[PDB]
DNA sequence: ACTCGTCGCCCAGAGTTCACCTTGGAGCCAGGGACGGTTCATTTGGGGTGCCGGAAACGGACGCGTACAGGCCGTATAATGGGAGCTGTCACGGATGCA
């Protein structure tokens, strides 16, 4: 089943294995983030804006 | 009954060698021109030249436009984890992950 340390632990060993393909590597690294959306990217873009504006009164 | 073929013989000759006059020459020396290889005077027609006047080509300098070659930059519906590669070898000494 889905419980009971049935998966979990081969999700584990999983995760902890080499991939001596540097492709499938990069993939692998690069599957663990999330998608997101449209209010998600305008929310980072509102911080990108702040960030850069306080780093040019900084300068 | 007999000669023209063949024998010696006898004298003219002939051109041959010996040993005699002449006489056109080879050089032999002397003498005397004219002439040309040589030298020395002119002789002024011509070669020569240095040079800048200087006119003008020419070979380059110089300043400013033009042209492609290569480079940088940007495109605002959405577009969110990959193809692939063919692997019948044999031995074997040894490291190495899991025994």
């Amino acid at each position: 089943e889905d419980e009971s340390e049935a998966l979990r632990q081969a999700r584990k060993d999983a995760e902890l294995t080499a991939s001596a393909d540097s492709v499938r590597a990069y993939l692998k690294q690069i599957g663990k983030v999330a998608l997101l959306n449209a209010e998600e990217e305008v929310e980072l873009a509102k911080r990108i804006e702040a960030g850069l504006y306080a780093t040019q009164l900084m300068t």
